[PDB]
């Protein structure tokens, strides 16, 4: 109450409300909010007395911008990605970075559903040409989905919740993921990609960024595709070969697809756009918003919100895109916590401090990464005892960082 | 066998094959099969020794088209729509006119499930803009369909289906009927349509064509739906008032639309379509696709095939659309049809032909319309007995037809 | 109303109160209801008077009482069976009997998932022992229903509800029947019944009482069962040997068994009663109580109640089981109906009336068993012309009753 | 593989084979399996040499025999329970100590369900009736579990389950918990206890056994059920009045109940069992078998036997019900492991050792109960190194035991 009153926390590009319950539910309510990017003068003004700092896509959290943060102690994007921040410059200072890695699983399944629903009706179609003046039913090859055969590539987060929405639709599912995994109701893996693409009416992507999925879906793989099915994809812009799909549309070995991802975005809705893909009516083009929802805002304010609170409250780094992983449960005396350098020495030298003092350590958790290390430590003593214990942590050599959560 | 190898079926417009199978399983094989249109003077050509004629929406079965056919006992609209058919020159002749009101229910439903996804996330909006270079991320008011409200009108045979997938993807069902029904799953009957308007994010239409619905939702419906909502027309082109629909999306009170009937809409694909909404992005407008699948066909060729099929076999008008309905079960002995004006004096005529040869008459059904009455006669006698009976039949004043089912 | 007061309703053997307010609801207000058999003295007093009679188990019936009964147009047997009514003493009168053969399904469901679930897990047995001071926990060889195999030997009504319900506890259900039948949910057809016997956990039957199921469970057909499996049968009392079954208990071949129903059953709570079973502590053994709930009662009392109205109402005797169906629609006019003897001539008669009156008739149903037959007419006049066709209409060689239902 | 031969695993009173499958997929194949109970002498001698024993609810682990187990790293309970083995005593010679809390929940769940089917029948009463000749079908009173209230009592593991089951058989559930939860479908909490037992058919108890639980339903909160409901307990021996039950049984005001537990129970299946309800034939009286089926043991086994695995492969004492509870995810290096009683000291002498090394201390996890503490230590060093270190480990005042994980 009257230390946490104390604690700044500078929120920027407009984070969703519940954030702010969240914060001030937990008794934290010294907070900055703007609705708008600030921009590099007005952040380094901002964040300078700033604790924590919310941010966006939009924010760059730079060396020097974070340099100039002098009380800040951690990090939320609220968001999934993290590339505005420099997550180095940010551990360099025992700074750990927070995000929100599955808030949106339910956005990104229903866009999917939604899709493969009119695609297979050639409704995408039929609906540029009608805005035309042009009146093109066509239903020959029109289908329900109910009875159809889904094929998920990538059973993560997004295929599990995929799969189950496209069983209540009555579609056969059938997965393929590159590590084994336990199927949900009727879901059913596949063994090798070749057989998935075959058999599939419908395949939608789910799939991280990486060396592995880059074009994965390409030329070779489309032509596995069977003829009139439809491809789908939401996952990153740099798993399907762009100019491989034009040439399967052009072909009409696919019957349509939906992209809303692409290998270079616009920055900004005022930037233009170009696809190959621009002149199919057959084909959905959307601009990144699979995880575009109000509720999917509302659950990344919750998450990243309650991250940042734990942390501050107890100092748990679970999920920390940047630090070592470490949490411990909460038991009687004082909690302190020390960001170091990971050399020999350090851990002996934090825990002598107590022992010489005949301090009893009650629990201690340590991780590591290859330069880092972070510690948690509690004991059993007085506030005084804590107090002199901090200063004397800080004097450690190679010693980050340290604090007193309480 | 032998009998039935000499019963002509006429098929146009290319009806599905499943109706050839029902033909064909059921023992009837004559059958001249046409992918496309007959043109009047072919028609005439090819139905003048038809027992049977299917056809779809292009043939125009008029009065003498009709009246030239010599043999033709029963028309199957393979379609919902009836209006290409004179009704009342077919019942004139006693040709009973069956069709498919309720094969295409699922489709419906389905085309409605994917419309008020994307439409909930502006996706027909951003993605008009997306084939024309401009890139419009506005994720602000977009939402996922769980969670939601959809109002149906018409609790009806699509009603009802639409309620059961939506609440699979987890909405709350509310319906307003103009008489009350029975809810299924989580549904809910609301008794004004005020309530439903204003609690609904979406309203979805699935009433009949009648001067009861005549542009039910006009400007002072419409504007009871809360506002940003959406409103789905997949019923008939008359149910909403196109030109106040226009200044709802105008004014944002309504966030979009779908729409896939119209007061009037391009015979042909090669017509040009025209309307107000053909100005907004975030309209879908589809031409009259709501029932087109590869599915829907499938039923239809199933049922109307099987109805002509009874009707050939046992005499059944159940669900005819221009005539009196009877159907009796099969029990010995021998059926004979007749068709013939509602007068005083028939029936007895026709049972006294039974009486006065001492035959039993086993079963008997009779309906009449304000003109017309049909009436099935089954009876325990000899083949030799039965004809002699059925030029007795055709005898009687204000007979229009008889037949000797077996 | 006026004259609907005038139509009593005898009620014994106290049906449940949904029947009678089913008969208020409909106009009929002249009930006299008895919780209670009246003997044969008080039911010839109670019945003379009485145009329905609705009873149970206990009233007989009799030709004698039938033919006393001096206005009675129908009777309703507010349960299943109907072997204390004499059906050809009724249909000579031209008295329809209804029943109610399946206002009970998921009482009998109910019932058995019961039973399997404590079968499996040696519960009846352990259940005996406790309550003697004997303390024998066997868990060995008890299991979870989920994961197991019910088979089901008729997939009628019961069955269909039972394979439903066993589904939802994660059993696998297959079923065996004479004849072919549409799955529902997840369940499987197998064609012989040995494979059944086989592969199947739980064995339940819910066939019907003929000379085909007589004994259908015997010695052979229990030895088919799997080792350690359960049978169980609350469908009719001739359907397993049990003697044989007795065997296969004392051998330990099945595990147990549980047997609503018997060859001979006691007439009352009062009656001793005797099985080889009774020796057995892990069989369930229950006084035919499958469809014995107050549910079923309140079904009982609607469905059966209502049929009487509708006969009475307007002439239909669908699922008599002792007349002819027949079932014609409303439409303007007055409805009269006709009883009599399966004889050349009467339909004629009948309808000579009218056109030698020129009056129209409109529509009519005529049906025919062996030597009866019944038939609906309705006709275009006044009740003034209605009531002189009547008089005429009774005066037809071969009548046996007739009426003017409005 | 050659030091895992090496390390004995000593299971008795037959554990089942899946405990054993697990045991070989880990690479350990020295077991000594044993169906039946060791008696005191010959379990002292074949858990001499012992690195593990698994048992169950017959075998004394007791201060002697533990005291005598020369080479006891941890103990088993396949198992719920754990009063066989002293706690205490095993934790001073820091062996932790593991069992299966929840391994049986669906178990439990369905006896549950079938008991409360036929309760609500009458049917264990009319069993009892006919195998002794009588035969009482009392079916006014009789009802379908569907439709109906069923009232949980304890909304843990158990009773979230039966709420899914109930709700599978169409009955509504509601529950009390002395603690606030998330229900599941649509389960309903309830704020004080008298309105569960008020408005509820069925109430069933799930609870533990502490001093809020002891006589929790007493004569009461009996009377606070609703007349003719039916109670069951299938939780904790401790948690019914017995004797008001009895009152309430003669007095009609409970229709039923069922009871798998009780204040004291038989030793062992040859000894007398006392209940005052074991008069009551509307009782179940089952042999604490709730839990007890062929797959809760498969559960145990494979969950117990993992404990086992992962504590010996990894140091994990999560869940452990005598020791504190550390766990740390595997990073290259050697990990170690230290008990010892927590004083001041120990863990700073512990790290010491690696810092005067120049050794990196890559992670460490401690944690510590009242007397005693635990911690485990990951290191960055040479197979020689660890060795050297594990003596001088050893070697610390205080110091229980230590070990070198790999
Ligand atoms: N369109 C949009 O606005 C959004 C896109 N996404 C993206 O969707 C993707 C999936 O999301 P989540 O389910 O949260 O991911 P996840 O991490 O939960 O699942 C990824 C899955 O892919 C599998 N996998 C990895 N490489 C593979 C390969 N080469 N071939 C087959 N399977 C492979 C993994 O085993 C895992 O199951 C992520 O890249 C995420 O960034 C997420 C949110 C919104
Ligand atoms: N877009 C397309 O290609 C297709 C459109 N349709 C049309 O959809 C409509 C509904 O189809 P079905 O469910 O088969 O109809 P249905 O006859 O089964 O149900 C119509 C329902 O509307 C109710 N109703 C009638 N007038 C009403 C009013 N004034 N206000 C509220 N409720 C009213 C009725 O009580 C009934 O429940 C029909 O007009 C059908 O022609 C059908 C197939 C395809
Ligand atoms: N225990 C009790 O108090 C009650 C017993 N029942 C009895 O249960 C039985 C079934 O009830 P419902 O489902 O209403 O019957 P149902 O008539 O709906 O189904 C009977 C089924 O058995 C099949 N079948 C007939 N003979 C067969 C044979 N030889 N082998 C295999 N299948 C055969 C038929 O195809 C049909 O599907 C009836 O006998 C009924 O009387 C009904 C209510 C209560
Ligand atoms: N009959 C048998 O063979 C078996 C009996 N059991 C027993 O069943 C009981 C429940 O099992 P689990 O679901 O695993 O327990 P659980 O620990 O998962 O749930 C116990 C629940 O009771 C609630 N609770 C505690 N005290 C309460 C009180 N005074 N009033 C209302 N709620 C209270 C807790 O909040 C918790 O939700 C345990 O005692 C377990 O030992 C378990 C297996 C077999």
């Amino acid at each position: 109450s009257l230390e946490k009153d104390k604690i700044k926390f500078l929120l920027v590009e407009g984070v969703h409300q519940k954030a702010l319950e969240s914060l001030r539910a937990a008794g934290y309510t010294n907070i900055e909010f703007h609705k708008g990017a600030l921009d590099d003068e007005q952040l380094k003004e901002s964040i300078r007395d700033a604790h924590f700092i919310g941010l966006r896509s939009r924010t760059h959290l730079t060396e020097d911008v974070i340099n100039a943060a002098e009380k800040l102690v951690a990090i939320g994007a609220f968001a999934i990605g993290t590339n505005q921040v420099d997550l180095d410059a940010a551990a360099k200072r025992g700074i750990p970075v927070f995000n929100a890695p599955f808030s949106n699983t339910r956005s990104v399944a229903e866009l999917v559903i939604g899709e493969l629903l009119l695609l297979l009706r050639g409704v995408p179609e039929a609906n540029a040409k009608a805005h035309r003046g042009v009146w093109n039913k066509l239903a020959a090859g029109s289908f329900e989905a109910r009875g159809k055969k889904l094929g998920i590539i990538g059973y993560g987060h997004i295929g599990t919740q995929l799969g189950i929405l496209a069983e209540s639709l009555g579609m056969y599912v059938y997965f393929y993921d590159i590590e084994n995994k336990l199927p949900l109701g009727n879901a059913t893996q596949v063994q090798h990609l070749s057989d998935l693409l075959n058999m599939s009416d419908v395949v939608s992507l789910h799939v991280p960024e990486n060396p592995s999925t880059k074009n994965m879906m390409g030329a070779k793989e489309i032509s596995l595709m069977k003829p009139g099915s439809l491809l789908i994809n939401a996952s990153r812009g740099t798993v399907v070969d762009i100019p491989a799909l034009a040439d399967a549309l052009a072909s009409k070995h696919l019957a349509g697809a939906a992209i809303d991802v692409f290998p270079t975005e616009p920055a900004t809705n005022s930037d233009p756009f170009t696809s190959p893909l621009a002149e199919f009516d057959n084909v959905l083009l959307t601009p990144h918003i699979g995880g575009s929802t109000q509720e999917a805002q509302e659950n990344i304010g919750l998450e990243v919100a309650g991250k940042l609170i734990k942390y501050s409250d107890n100092g748990s780094t679970l999920s920390a895109v940047n630090f070592p992983e470490v949490s411990l449960p909460l038991h009687v005396g004082r909690r302190l916590m020390h960001i170091h350098e990971n050399r020999p020495g350090v851990l002996t030298a934090l825990n002598k401090i107590f022992a010489e003092q005949g301090v009893n350590i009650a629990a201690q958790y340590l991780q590591t990464s290859a330069q880092m290390g972070y510690v948690v430590i509690d004991i059993e003593a007085d506030e005084d005892v804590a107090e002199k214990a901090l200063q004397a942590m800080k004097a450690i050599p190679g010693t980050i960082r340290a604090r007193l959560l309480y």
